[PDB]
């Protein structure tokens, strides 16, 4: 067992393939599926993993009813192996949490997993299933955190944690951690910014982080920073905006776009020079459809031109949150870090007519070699039997 | 594979974070969930274990039918990760018991299973799945153990049993096992006394007891002893009492507090020096809520002045048994054993119009970083389809 | 990796003590489990199994109706942990077969399964799950094997299969098996005898097996052999009467007892010196109860005396199939071979009112330790939803 | 870990013993089962796994309507152990897929999954599931693959891939992949030649295909090619033809029959010098029935007279497709290529009244020791409770 280096540059890609479907709200209809949202996957040396928040309850039973809800003592964090329904039978329990991340630094698993109260909640860190640290809400207005893998270069692992309110100024955190004990935090000097389910992924030693501004940005801000955080901030320049909601494709702005700017959604993007890899749902107005976007001068530029656009989920489909994730030349081979991502499909309330809310999950993996867009669907038959 | 030391002190910890939470009832509804009881925590130096024994009936069957009762021939013991639903599917089977006790010495794991007549039950004890001994009622009266881990120092195992009435003056044994062999066994003189359903830990090379008096105690009674079985015997001191039911806190005794003192409930205690975490029940009259007290002179000293009070389960939510567990520093890589606690939380019969009766958990582990109190209840919505 | 010696003499035991339970009718009320019978144990130097016979269909489902028929190209051999229910998310498969015998060498498992129509059957033989050999029916009546774990000594493993009618003289062959070929095999000259379903353990580097004589009688007859296949051969003289049917105990044979001699159940008993241990139903008449009986002079004396008898499920209680199996030192640690049994507590048709036919498992170990009789019985309440 | 050699013989056989059986139909009527189509064995230096094609529904589920259809978004290629129904509790996902391959190369696993559009398919590599190259359509007309085990030779492995027409002349191109990289390939010159769903298998370091002629020929064409791609094509002359549907048994032609040539179904043939075993249906208009046929010189002689045939699937039971599967010396001990083969047992659409179409499957292997005909066909009873 060797800690992952870190070191290496993002791949370059020219597409994606498709790498993961888990059909969890079809199979849901009879088998023993977990109600979740907020998946993510995350890889070691060895393997891949789907991360999720359950609602402690299965599909199509009672107990599934009202699960729009965001928090309750009943959530867990749990993982499966990526492209398997996540089931009591088949998945590995993690922590209690209604807010999480996890990653691994080359020799074990870090899970992080936040609940309590509103008013004080607190983050458990389990580093290989033990308790290692924990850390308490500062604002004591809804701690919460990235909801997919936190990054790590170097035996260290890092992440983003929010506490305030979601419809105005917040307080943001950014955390290196070893071995799962926090051994040095810096709060985000960044005020008319917002930052919530950051996705973040490391590329040549540094960090980058791509999030959601729920305040007043329809586009999204970013946070970069080194091993020490030393932290630069900004927002996605390119006038192909990345939240939803949003406004139709116009001149951008290196600041929050006001225009459509409350709310949200978490996503990501990947960043290449002045070049950006944008995933993004293709309605304006609803989480649905999604496609990627590679715009070569859209990190820094605000014109909304661009050079490739591949179809992933279609306009008429539901979509959802979706996030980064690598993998590691210690897992691949390969001499740079490649770039993935998932996308949660989700289903139920508040926009179709059932007692509860779920999400299914597909990812894809960046290559260099032929692709295809499509729509590869949640392709469930709702309502359910319960409802 | 080494075994455990056990000759480090008690981690001193200010607080509990929340470890597991495994949502059984809930997910039992439509999911092939066991009918369970009895449930507690073990671990070795690898992973930690969730133990309980089951009805051999599922929840939302016929077969749940009655399953209040504590003793038949169709009881086994049997485990699964922590966190997860005891199935059919993940749980492996340990023995066939109706009482039960299990341990790791570093080794391999001890389980102990109780079965057989009222008039002459038999301890079965296996060692890594194999049965190396037996130990048979000696009073003829419902032999019976922990119903939590046993305690492992140096390659030796300890327990403690009971033979006799459960309302009046009964036989207690504690024994030495070594590689599932019994080595050598004691039997308390404690005229006056009454030790049921005990936890035990490990500290400092020696094992401390905190048991359960069902004939005239509210204050629970403790028993300590060196690996050569030289014992002591005591009830904690504090007017915070212990066990439920029990009086409202006033002051205490260092022998049995006769008010409220018959029935009771299996919990636990931590010591620390004069000091001691107490772990009970919210109302004085019924298995309803659940916090951890510290009481920084409660062990020996009788006031019911109290320092830190920490909710675990809401005075309106179900309860249960609740014991102790231990993380030791070949599995943490601390250098000190870490306390940990499990709470059962029942669901059912008598308190609720059901055919069935059984029990949930959660977990916690002491930890010196901030924490939270809260409400971790079961959540399971009653009754159920079959009732 | 290392194989058996066998060459120990069996633990003389005082009694035994219960080793696992399955509740498998119980819970496949609700959960997935398979419709079985013939049930056996084996073990490994490692771990022990459950073997079965499926019926290629689950527990109150439509295709378990009429499994009260013995054969058929749907039955499979699988097997499963020890004391968990045969499910098809937790059993191994082994071969396709309606009659089979399964063991462990020290190095792999060896499985033999018998599939094929009534005249001209096959064996397939398989070693570490690679097919090995097969062996032809040389009677076109019916090839049929043990139904309980095969026996091994050194590296070579022994079998008996039975081929002709059920209901008068048969031929009956012993086989030795290397590495899961066929190395000899050799018939039994034995006239006026009838072999059927035998239980064969190994004791002092040679092979004992007792069997089932569905011809004409209610004793059972027994075969015993070297490495070379030596044999000899005799029925248990006792006037404790082993099969059922059976006519009520009296002065016994050391030839068949044709009286109630017609019919019978698979069974077992342990030889030491002209003494044995004798496993049998309760009921002469049905197969009903079950209980063990140690009868010093037993294997070569006539008379009806015994020494021990222990309850191991009541007459009121439905029982069927039992057998042998073995702990190997390998295994234990111990310098003998340990004697164990199975169980199997068949219900259903033909006496009870449901479509189906399945059956639970109980297994028990010898020990000289403290022991205790009772009933342990399946405890299903029938008939079921499907009927 | 060591890679396949590939350069022995195929062993020579004289029958087929029964090696695994799943009842996938039968026991999905109440357990959660995989609707499946298109499954295959593959093998690597230690175990032995069924790949299938899922419709990301299960049995007796709403989701299972319209199951009939060949390809979507939903459809996944997953694995399990051989023997084993199905499962999403024991099933390992592989890709996302419509059209499938997979083979161990003695190191890691090669997937090959195919999705997307029918005018743009994209072919997904995987080696220990990482995706290692991509492969798009050439022709923008259902890219398709074999839909069984590719074969491998000393660290490469070799599959077969089409594109165009199925009613007419398309394109055919081999490909030699090492490591899940596509290192070189070649399309195939064979004007009036069709060829589809190739069941491929390694022979003394060169590799063989039998395949499917949907076009014009009810005899099945062949391709044959070293490792350096120099190929050789042809018919199997036989005038015991092999395809369905196909004529009476007649003089056979070493190029296209046309009799009865459009259509057809997935099956394979094992070349022994002029020879062949042929493994067919019953039926010559329908998937009935399944039998083995020896026929010493039906690799190049057009008679139709044979030596030995074997029944697999009576006449009056469903079948489906089939395939050739082999397990390597490094897997047996043997000192040749053992050959095996699978067949697919269709249930449900178009043949029966049910709103869904799956199958369960056989697999049998090569043995010179004794066998017999018989029929182990699906047995599941239709319609279900869903329809
Ligand atoms: C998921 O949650 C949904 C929201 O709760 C559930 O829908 C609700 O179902 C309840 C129970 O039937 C229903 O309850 C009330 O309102 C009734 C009139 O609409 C009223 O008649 C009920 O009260 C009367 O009866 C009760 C019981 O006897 C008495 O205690 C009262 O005093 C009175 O006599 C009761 O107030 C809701 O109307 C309904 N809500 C909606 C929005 O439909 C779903 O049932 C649940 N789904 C599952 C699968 O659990
Ligand atoms: C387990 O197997 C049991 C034995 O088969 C089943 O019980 C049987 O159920 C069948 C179907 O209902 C039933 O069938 C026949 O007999 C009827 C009179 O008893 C007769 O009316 C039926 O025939 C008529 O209807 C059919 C269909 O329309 C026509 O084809 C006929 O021409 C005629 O008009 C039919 O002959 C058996 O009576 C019954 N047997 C017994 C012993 O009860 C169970 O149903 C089965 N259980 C499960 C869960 O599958
Ligand atoms: C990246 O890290 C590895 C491991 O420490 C190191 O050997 C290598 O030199 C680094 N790569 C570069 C380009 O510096
Ligand atoms: C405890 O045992 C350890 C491990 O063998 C030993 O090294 C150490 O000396 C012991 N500690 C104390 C306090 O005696
Ligand atoms: C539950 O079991 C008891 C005891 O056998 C029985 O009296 C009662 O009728 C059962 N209840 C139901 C609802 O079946
Ligand atoms: C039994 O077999 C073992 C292993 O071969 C051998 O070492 C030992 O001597 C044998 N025991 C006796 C009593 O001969
Ligand atoms: C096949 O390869 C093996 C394994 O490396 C080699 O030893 C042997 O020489 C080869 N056999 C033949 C027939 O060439
Ligand atoms: C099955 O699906 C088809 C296609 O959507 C639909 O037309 C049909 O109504 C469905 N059948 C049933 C019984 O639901
Ligand atoms: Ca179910
Ligand atoms: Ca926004
Ligand atoms: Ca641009
Ligand atoms: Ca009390
Ligand atoms: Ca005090
Ligand atoms: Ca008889
Ligand atoms: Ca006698
Ligand atoms: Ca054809
Ligand atoms: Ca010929």
């Amino acid at each position: 067992s060797v800690k992952l280096a870190g070191n290496s540059s993002l791949c370059p890609v020219s597409g994606w393939a498709i790498y993961s479907k888990d059909n969890s709200v079809r199979i849901g209809s009879k088998g023993d599926v977990f109600v979740i949202r907020e998946p993510f996957i995350s890889c070691s040396p060895l393997e891949c993993r789907t991360f999720f928040l359950t609602q402690g309850a299965l599909l199509n039973d009672k107990h599934s009813n009202g699960t729009i809800k965001d928090r309750s003592p009943y959530r867990t964090l749990m993982s499966c192996p990526i492209g398997e329904v996540p089931s009591p039978y088949n998945s590995r329990f993690e922590s209690v949490a209604w807010s999480a991340s996890a990653c691994h630094d080359g020799i074990n698993w870090l899970t992080i997993g936040i609940s309590g109260p509103d008013n004080g909640a607190v983050a458990v860190l389990k580093y290989n299933g033990i308790i290692t640290d924990t850390i308490k809400s500062w604002r004591n207005n809804i701690l919460r955190t990235q909801e997919s893998e936190c990054a790590c270069v170097n035996g260290s692992c890092f992440t983003v944690m929010t506490d305030g309110p979601s419809n105005g100024q917040a307080s943001y955190k950014i955390f290196r951690i070893e071995k799962g004990k926090i051994v040095k935090s810096v709060e985000m000097n960044a005020p008319n910014y917002h930052y919530e389910e950051c996705s973040c992924y490391p590329d040549s030693s540094e960090i980058t982080c791509v999030c959601r501004d729920n305040w007043h940005g329809s586009n999204r801000p970013w946070v970069s920073f080194n091993q020490n955080l030393e932290y630069q901030i900004g927002y996605i320049c390119s006038g192909i905006f990345g939240d939803n909601p949003r406004p139709n494709d116009k001149t951008g702005s290196c600041g929050p776009v006001s225009s459509n700017g409350a709310n949200g959604v978490k996503g990501f993007s990947f960043k290449y020079g002045n070049g950006v890899w944008i995933g993004r749902t293709k309605s304006i107005s609803s989480r649905n459809g999604f496609e990627m976007i590679w715009d070569p001068n859209g990190w820094t530029g605000t014109d909304n031109n661009f050079s490739i656009k591949q179809d992933i989920v279609g306009i008429n489909e539901w979509s959802g949150y979706s996030g980064s994730f690598v993998q590691h030349p210690e897992l691949t081979g390969l001499d740079c870090i490649r770039p993935c991502f998932w996308v949660e499909l989700i289903r139920g309330r508040p926009k179709e007519n059932t007692i509860w809310t779920s999400g299914s999950s597909i990812s894809f993996c960046g290559v260099n070699s032929d692709t295809v867009g499509w729509s590869w669907p949640d392709g469930a038959e709702l309502p359910f039997t319960i409802d």
